[PDB]
């Protein structure tokens, strides 16, 4: 559920940002 670390871990190299209900994923 936690969805910035989930993204952050699995888009490792990407500019993951997490910014409340939105991510925005930057590779």
């Amino acid at each position: 559920n936690d969805k910035c670390k989930e993204l952050k871990k699995r888009y490792a190299g990407c500019e993951v940002r997490c910014d409340x209900p939105r991510y925005e994923v930057h590779c």
